[PDB]
């Protein structure tokens, strides 16, 4: 109930919202149907429109008008945005040359440059270039400020997940808004774009920027707007708030536009009808900037122009139907469209089996346009699993396609020509970032970056301490002229042991054999030097990784590779080696095919054993440093040490062997040498974070050898590829992957073919940031480089995407 007979007189767009059943006058009252009776009359004036004209100049103030051209309007803070242009001979902001803003030029009483966030729904990254002729105000922001060629959204590339990620710095799995529609089984409640359930605070986790500001004594209302308030009135409201007295004035403001998304859905991303919405958004930016210029704030405010996601061509005819795959289609609930989420229609149905649904959806049709996954098997880069609102069964839908339950869903809802939601690495889903103001750099282009990083920067822009989030604070320091955040490297928690030769061969009873009993004072001292670290500067290029948790581990040196060997997990946490452009690939000699050799630096009690693998009929083993890349026949014996062995399903070993035998050498030829760090990952509870020992769900049968959920590799070389990886003077270049360690290759529909036709495609799908590997392993990489730490942070957040131009 609302007692709507209160009044908005003197309260229009009040910042504090009032409590039921008292009527409301804030920018959200329309959404709640709770505005006072006189809200439209008082607060949503439209008389005479949005622009001054010659005849209005110096008019007698008329309180009915939408905005004013009377002489008093500047002191009132309520002139039409074009007032000074029409009436006082001034120029539009867009017509002024840009001049570097070296320092904030702010009116007295301003304690800090305000931040204005201008969010545009569905603003695809390529609009910046393709629409530049019809967006002169945005083009000036972009060219004079700091811009990225594009910004990567989070998955799913839907509105609510992305806007709330912008506000919180968190992945959707952590903030809880994991789609535009959701079912929460604990609440037993549903969330929708339409309706009131979304108003309940229990859906919305983390700490959004307006709450972070408020808690720290910086004024800020929410970033939400009722859809029916026109854009011109939103801008005028922001400009009025900026005229408040110092003690009442917010320091952060948000404008939201439903366009160009609204039209993009109807017309496709590049439909001829799309020009007008782009012109209209530009006009709104022009209004704001002209309004700031009138207030003398245009060289004081930091403005962020940012999108939530892009838009792709999608039509009704490109829909796959689950009813073409499944017999039991009525026993499932599907969340449909550009991603699929499946759960049982009834929790009382005990004949429901996820295993049978997945199999019925796996590689069934030659050109199938979606792939089913258990959520824990989704690429780790999506960070889309650790939330009860994310259904166990997920369908990744190909760009340009929809998935639906049955045909009648699609014609009893062709309307639409655009949609979004797909994998956040898809080119059409990328969106925009431009920062303009005293705190941003001048005419500066920065590399693409992820939207999860912006919360930290917005906090820096406002002098706030960010709540805990998924950005990597410092990785965007290069966007900023000042207010950089100067982080320190995390402290190593566990220091390594450096074992010498401590065990005789006969102390081992591992059930392994090797044909290595074939026997030189010259070369004898040499191999001792190698075991003591003599080649470590070659294979460990950026220092040893730091272990950021409590554990017991050993550093093991070898001619061709160095490793950090876990006495708790019985295998390396990491193995580092460098492969020059000139390296040669060789085979595993016949006599060494089943060779595993005890490591006399490491006790039998802390070693794997071969008998466990003999007995485990499902499980085989592979090596972290590949024997194929040994520097010499004698160095090759080091590759067969029991301390370089890791458990691998035979189906995985097809993937791993091709990576090690073919692809490492290919990258080293292409990149002029590579340094590789490889290792296991254990993430049995799919939270994106390193498992403790007591969280391991699977062991090699009969043993304490834990089975990894994934294997990673970090592949580093010189950004200037005229320099070899091992003698690089400048910035680095990296690509990484986190490959799922799976007992079948059902994910790769072409897996019956030669690895040359499917393995690299799998690895591209499972591309990762070094930071993702850091979270999953508790390791900290690149501790010793010649580079600034902020630059290293940017490198650790890099994702190699394998998308074209
Ligand atoms: C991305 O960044 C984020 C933010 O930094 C990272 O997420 C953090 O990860 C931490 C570790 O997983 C986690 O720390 C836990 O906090 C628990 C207290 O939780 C509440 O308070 C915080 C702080 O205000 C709040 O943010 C939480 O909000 C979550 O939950 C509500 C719903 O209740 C949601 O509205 C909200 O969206 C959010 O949900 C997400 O997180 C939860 C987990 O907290 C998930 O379950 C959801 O799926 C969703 O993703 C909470 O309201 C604290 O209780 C935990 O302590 C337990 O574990 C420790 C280990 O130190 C153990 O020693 C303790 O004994 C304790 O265990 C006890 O409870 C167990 C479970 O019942 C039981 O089994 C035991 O036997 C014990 O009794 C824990 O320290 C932190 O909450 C989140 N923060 C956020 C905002 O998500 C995230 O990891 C980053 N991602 C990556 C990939 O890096
Ligand atoms: O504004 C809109 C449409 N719209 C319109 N009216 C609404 C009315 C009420 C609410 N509630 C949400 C939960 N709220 C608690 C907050 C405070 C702490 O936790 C979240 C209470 C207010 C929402 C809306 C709403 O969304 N779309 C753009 C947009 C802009 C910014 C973001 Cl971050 C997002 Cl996700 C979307
Ligand atoms: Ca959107
Ligand atoms: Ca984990
Ligand atoms: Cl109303
Ligand atoms: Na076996
Ligand atoms: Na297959
Ligand atoms: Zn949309």
């Amino acid at each position: 109930w609302t007692a709507t007979s209160g009044s908005c007189k003197g309260r229009c767009f009040e910042l504090q919202e009032v409590g039921p059943p008292d009527c409301r006058c804030d920018n959200l009252c329309k959404s709640y149907s709770s505005c006072c009776h006189d809200f439209d009359e008082l607060c949503l004036k439209t008389a005479r429109g949005w622009e001054c004209t010659k005849d209005r100049c110096g008019e007698v103030r008329n309180e009915e008008n939408a905005c004013h051209c009377s002489e008093d309007c500047l002191s009132r803070g309520d002139c039409c945005t074009n007032y000074q242009v029409v009436c006082k001979g001034e120029s539009h902001w867009v017509d002024d040359d840009c001049e570097e803003i070296k320092v904030p030029e702010c009116p007295a009483g301003f304690v800090r440059p305000p931040l204005i966030i201008f969010s545009v729904d569905g603003f695809r990254a390529s609009y910046m270039k393709k629409g530049s002729k019809v967006m002169p105000n945005i083009e000036k922001l972009r060219s004079c400020g700091t811009h990225a060629p594009y910004m990567r959204p989070v998955y799913p590339t839907k509105t609510f997940p992305n806007l709330y990620t912008l506000a919180t710095g968190l992945y959707p799995e952590s903030h809880g808004i994991v789609g535009n529609s959701m079912y929460d089984p604990v609440f037993d409640a549903s969330f929708h774009l339409r309706g009131r359930e979304k108003f309940n605070h229990r859906w919305w986790g983390g700490q959004p920027l307006w709450i972070t500001a408020t808690k720290q004594g910086v004024r800020a209302g929410t970033f939400f707007w009722s859809v029916s308030i026109p854009h011109e009135r939103r801008i005028l409201t922001i400009l009025q708030w900026l005229s408040l007295p110092d003690n009442e004035r917010p320091s952060v403001y948000a404008f939201y536009s439903e366009q160009p998304d609204f039209s993009g859905h109807k017309y496709g991303p590049f439909g001829p009808e799309m020009t007008n919405p782009l012109r209209e958004i530009d006009k709104t930016v022009g209004q704001l900037m002209d309004g700031l210029k009138q207030l003398r704030l245009h060289r004081c405010v930091n403005v962020i122009f940012v999108g939530d996601h892009g838009m792709e061509d999608v039509t009704c005819d490109r829909t796959e139907f689950l009813s073409n795959y499944l017999t039991n289609v009525d026993d499932i609930t599907l969340v449909p469209g550009t991603l699929g989420r499946i759960r049982a229609k009834s929790i009382n149905n005990s004949k429901y089996d996820p295993k049978t649904i997945i199999a019925a959806l796996t590689c069934k049709k030659p050109d199938q346009h979606f792939k089913p996954y258990m959520k824990q098997h989704l690429p780790k880069r999506l960070h889309y699993a650790n939330n009860r609102r994310i259904e166990d069964i997920h369908l990744l839908v190909d760009r340009r396609w929809h998935v639906a339950r049955k045909p009648l869903d699609v014609y009893k809802k062709c309307f639409f020509q655009g949609d979004h939601g797909f994998d956040n690495k898809v080119n059409s889903m990328q969106t925009v970032f431009v920062g303009y103001g005293p705190t941003f750099k001048y005419r500066t282009k920065v590399p693409p970056f992820e939207n999860i990083e912006l919360y930290n920067v917005m906090c820096d822009l406002l002098g706030l301490k960010p709540a805990p989030n998924n950005g990597t604070h410092g990785s965007l320091n290069h966007l900023l002229r000042t207010n950089t955040f100067r982080p320190t490297m995390p402290d190593e928690v566990s220091r390594p042991n450096y074992p010498g030769i401590m065990y005789l061969q006969s102390e081992f009873d591992l059930g392994c054999t090797c044909d290595d009993k074939v026997e030189n004072k010259l070369e004898e001292l040499n191999k001792r030097l190698h075991t003591k670290g003599s080649t470590k500067e070659r294979h460990l290029l950026y220092g040893r990784p730091a272990v950021l948790y409590r554990t017991s581990y050993d550093i093991l040196y070898h001619t061709d590779f160095e490793s950090g060997y876990s006495e708790i997990f019985l295998m390396p946490l990491w193995t580092s080696y460098t492969i020059s452009k000139q390296a040669e690939v060789s085979s595993i000699p016949e006599h060494l095919t089943n060779c595993v050799r005890p490591d006399v630096r490491v006790s039998p009690g802390f070693s794997q054993n071969c008998l466990a693998y003999k007995n485990d009929k499902q499980m085989s083993y592979g090596f972290l440093f590949p024997p194929y890349l040994s520097s010499s026949p004698e160095a090759k014996y080091d590759a067969f040490l029991v301390t370089n062995m890791v458990p691998m399903y035979p189906a995985f070993k097809r993937v791993w062997a091709y990576f090690q035998r073919v692809l490492v050498k290919k990258y080293a030829s292409e990149r002029n040498g590579v340094n590789v760090i490889s290792g296991p990952i254990f993430d049995y509870n799919y939270d994106g974070l390193r498992d403790t020992e007591d969280e391991i769900k699977q062991y090699v049968e009969g043993s304490s050898i834990p089975v990894p959920t994934h294997y990673y590799s970090i592949i580093t070389s010189c950004l200037d590829f005229t320099q070899p990886a091992d003698k690089c003077d400048g910035p680095l270049s990296v690509s990484s992957f986190i490959l799922p360690h799976r007992p079948d290759n059902d994910e790769s529909c072409n897996s019956s073919e030669d690895e040359s036709k499917w393995v690299e495609e799998l690895m591209k799908m499972h591309t990762a940031r070094v930071r993702d590997i850091e979270h999953l392993t508790g390791l900290d990489f690149y501790r010793k480089t010649s580079r600034s730490y902020s630059e290293i942070l940017t490198l650790k957040t890099y994702l190699h995407t394998y998308e074209s131009e």
